[PDB]
C-alpha cells in the first residue's frame, strides 16, 4: 500500500469548509478582512484553485492528475510557510490551518506522500506559477494582471522562493536515495530533447566548433599557469573538473547531428561549464552562480568569460544548465521498479569525480536561477507602481 491522492472535488470541497471554518471562528466576511498570515496564506489558495478551475476550462483535460498535484502543493507549501511563521513555542499541531490542510490532504503520521509524488507536486506547482509571467516567461516580467495579484509582492517573492527550494529539497532527497548497481549501458544515441532551444540563447558561443576550441584553449591556459604538460598534474580538484569538461565534449562530439544538432551540444556543453565554475566557486566560499571576480582562477575566470555569464540573464543560465540535466541524466541514470546509478558510466574513470554532487549542485543553480527571476520581476514592479503613485 502507497499513498493514494484525494481527487480534485474532494480537495476543493475540503479546503472551502477549511475557509468557511476560519472565517466563522474569526468572525468575519471574507478572507481579505482576516489578519496575516493567515490572510495572504487563504488568499494564495484561493487564488491557485481559481486559476486551476480556469485552466480546465480552457484546456479540457482528459483527467485532472496533474491539476490535483499543483493543489497538493501550494497546500502543502502554506503548511511549510504556517511551520515557518510559527512564534514563541507554539506548535504546528495546534494550528487549525496547519492541521485542516493536512486533514485534507488525507495525510497523517502514518500515511504520507512517496518521494515521487513530493517531487510531482513541487515540479508541478513551480511549472503553474509561470502563469504569472507574461507569455509565461520571466524574461518579460510579471503579466500587468496576474492570478497571484491579490498578494502582496514580498508574499509572492517569498511563497515562490519556499516553492523553488522544497523542489530543490525533494529533488535531492531523491538523489540520495539512488544506488549505483544499474547493469544496463548507455546509449547516447537514443538522447533526444523535448523542445528545440532557442537558437539566440546559443548564439554567444559561435559554433560547436568555436566552443570545443575556446575549452582547449582554456585548458592549455591551467597548464601553462600551472607549469605542467597534462591535467593528470594537476591537483585532484581541478584535475577532475577539467576531465569531466573534456569528457563531455568528447561524448557529445560522436553523436550523429540527426540526432543531436550542435546547437543543444553547445547548450549542454555550456551547462557542464557552469557546473564546474559552481563547483570553484565553492572552493572560495561563492554562491555557485555568483558573479563575483575571483582574484586569480584561471579556469573560473575564462569559464566566466567563455559563458558572458556576467552578461546573461538567469533564465538563460537555467535553460543551460537544465540542458546538461538532461543529457547527464540520460547517460548516468538508468530507469525502469527504481532508478538507480550505471555502475558503467561516462565519468567512471575520472578519479575522485562526485556524481551525485553534481547533480545535487545542478539543484542548487536551478533553484537559485528561478528566485532570482521572480525577485527581479516583483522588484521592478514594485518600482513601477511607486512610480505611479501621486
Amino acid at each position: 500500500a502507497t499513498f493514494v491522492l484525494k481527487e480534485f472535488d474532494a480537495l476543493k470541497s475540503h479546503f472551502n469548509d477549511t475557509v468557511k471554518i476560519i472565517l466563522q471562528r474569526e468572525k468575519k466576511d471574507k478572507i481579505e478582512d482576516l489578519p496575516n498570515p493567515r490572510k495572504e496564506e487563504l488568499q494564495f489558495l484561493t487564488a491557485v484553485l481559481n486559476q486551476l478551475e480556469a485552466k480546465i476550462d480552457e484546456l479540457k483535460p482528459r483527467s485532472l492528475a496533474s491539476y490535483v498535484h499543483v493543489f497538493y502543493g501550494a497546500m502543502l507549501l502554506v503548511c511549510k510557510d504556517v511551520e515557518n511563521n510559527l512564534r514563541v513555542m507554539e506548535k504546528k499541531e495546534n494550528s487549525l490551518l496547519f492541521t485542516r490542510l493536512m486533514d485534507g490532504m488525507g495525510i497523517s503520521d502514518e500515511n504520507i506522500p512517496t518521494s515521487e509524488q513530493n517531487i510531482m507536486f513541487y515540479r508541478g506547482l513551480n511549472k503553474f506559477l509561470n502563469f504569472i509571467y507574461e507569455s509565461n516567461d520571466s524574461r518579460k516580467g510579471l503579466k500587468k494582471e496576474h492570478f497571484l495579484q491579490v498578494l502582496s509582492l514580498k508574499k509572492i517573492y517569498s511563497l515562490a522562493k519556499l516553492s523553488y527550494e522544497q523542489e530543490e529539497a525533494a529533488e535531492n532527497n531523491a538523489l540520495a536515495k539512488l544506488t549505483a548497481d544499474g547493469k544496463t549501458k548507455a546509449n547516447a544515441n537514443s538522447f533526444h530533447v523535448e523542445k528545440p532551444i532557442d537558437s539566440s540563447i546559443v548564439e554567444q558561443f559561435k559554433s560547436w566548433d568555436e566552443m570545443k576550441g575556446a575549452l582547449h584553449q582554456l585548458i592549455l591556459d591551467e597548464l601553462s599557469d600551472k607549469n605542467v604538460a597534462k591535467i593528470s598534474a594537476l591537483s585532484q580538484a581541478r584535475s577532475a573538473q577539467l576531465k569531466f569538461l573534456q569528457t563531455m565534449a568528447e561524448q557529445l562530439d560522436k553523436i550523429p547531428n540527426q540526432s543531436l544538432e550542435p546547437s543543444e551540444k553547445m547548450a549542454i556543453l555550456a551547462g557542464a561549464m557552469y557546473i564546474v565554475r559552481g563547483q570553484i566557486a565553492q572552493e572560495y566560499g561563492k554562491d555557485p552562480l555568483s558573479n563575483d571576480k575571483i582574484s586569480a582562477t584561471v579556469i573560473h575566470t575564462g569559464l566566466s568569460t567563455i559563458l558572458h555569464a556576467n552578461a546573461d540573464c538567469c533564465e538563460d543560465k537555467e535553460v543551460l544548465i537544465a540542458a546538461a540535466n538532461k543529457f547527464i541524466r540520460h547517460m548516468v541514470i538508468e530507469r525502469p521498479t527504481k532508478e538507480s546509478v550505471r555502475e558503467n558510466n561516462m565519468f567512471s574513470d575520472i578519479a575522485g569525480f562526485q556524481l551525485i554532487s553534481v547533480l545535487t549542485l545542478i539543484q542548487n543553480m536551478i533553484k537559485t536561477c528561478r528566485t532570482d527571476a521572480i525577485e527581479a520581476c516583483v522588484t521592478k514592479r514594485k518600482e513601477e507602481l511607486e512610480a505611479l503613485k501621486p
